């Protein structure tokens, strides 16, 4: 869609997918785990149900 | 860069596509066929918002 309407759904999803990362470095569950996991996607799905109905 | 993020984000939509469509079957999936289309709607929803948001990082990098 538009650049402003993007930027905070992608900056969400991209602090959720660090956030993930991290969890996921540690241990190579805990409530961080799952709250990062939660975060994913809901990030995800609020991006993805954006593009679409920005696509009419 | 809306040339880079295209394929991420056509991605990502479709996987939402796809989790909404698994979602709207679940009303009257059985449970056996329901669990296993979640998990894959899960599991690409997951590796979609994943493979997009390693890249916003990658170019937050600059």
């Amino acid at each position: 869609m538009t650049n402003t309407d993007l930027k905070p759904l992608l900056d969400n999803l991209r602090n959720a997918t660090e956030f993930w990362n991290l969890v996921a470095a540690a241990s190579a569950h805990n409530r961080s785990y799952r709250d990062a996991l939660d975060w994913l996607e809901s990030a995800a799905l609020a991006l993805g149900d954006a593009l679409i109905a920005q696509r009419k």
